[PDB]
């Protein structure tokens, strides 16, 4: 997150960090024995690790579980990032307080204009690099796809929306991918992409979770 604040201990509390030794990407819990992500985070030896605030120091509130089967989406495009979500189901369910939560899906989807919160571990800066040890947190409100397309040239789809600023500064950036982004209390969107990051014109795009939450519920009442 480049442009943010320190969110503060535990108060993003369905935020989580996936871990293979080290934190690689974000996730959101969104039921006790279930993450959603990006599936361009897939790979094997995933831990995820809850009711984090410093990832490097144990604060006392952490659960760390491993994951037992991940399911990168049906229709997952790693050359469009089209459908960039995926699955984690824990080994076993989290202990639910407080500090360890989820967030409601959507039942129906956000529209431009509407603020969300967005947040993680990524690179805090939009030229070279520093990583930031507590969860960072950023407002940013979704802009219309016409006038995202506009501006940036991205190639995006239905799948997709842009959420930030056009003037830069603020946004989501490397490391981020995957984590939640929250509007009016569902999860509407996941870290999924952009160039390079806080870049004039170059606003983050994140995957269109409303798409997907009749896959979500029957994928998850299936396993
Ligand atoms: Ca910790």
């Amino acid at each position: 997150i480049v442009g943010g604040y320190t969110c503060g201990a535990n108060t993003v509390p369905y935020q989580v960090s996936l871990n293979s030794g080290y934190h690689f990407c974000g996730g959101s819990l969104i039921n006790s024995q279930w993450v959603v992500s990006a599936a361009h985070c897939y790979k094997s030896g995933i831990q995820v690790r809850l009711g984090e605030d410093n990832i490097n120091v144990v604060e006392g509130n952490e659960q760390f579980i491993s994951a037992s089967k991940s399911i990168v989406h049906p229709s997952y495009n790693s050359e469009t990032y089209n459908n960039d979500i995926m699955l984690i189901k824990l080994k076993s369910a989290a202990s639910l307080n407080s500090r360890v939560a989820s967030i409601s899906l959507p039942t129906s989807c956000a529209s431009a204009g509407t603020q969300c919160l967005i947040s993680g571990w990524g690179n805090t800066k939009s030229s070279g690099t520093s990583y930031p040890d507590v969860l960072k947190c950023l407002k940013a409100p979704i802009l219309s796809d016409s006038s995202c397309k506009s501006a940036s040239s991205f190639i995006i789809t239905s799948n997709m929306f842009c959420a930030g600023y056009l003037e830069g500064g603020k946004d989501a950036c490397q490391g981020d991918s995957g984590g939640p982004v929250v509007c009016s209390g569902k999860l509407q969107g996941i870290v999924s992409w952009g160039e390079g990051c806080a870049q004039k014109n170059k606003p983050g795009i994140y995957t269109k979770v409303c798409n997907y939450v009749s896959w979500i519920k029957q994928t998850i009442a299936s396993n």
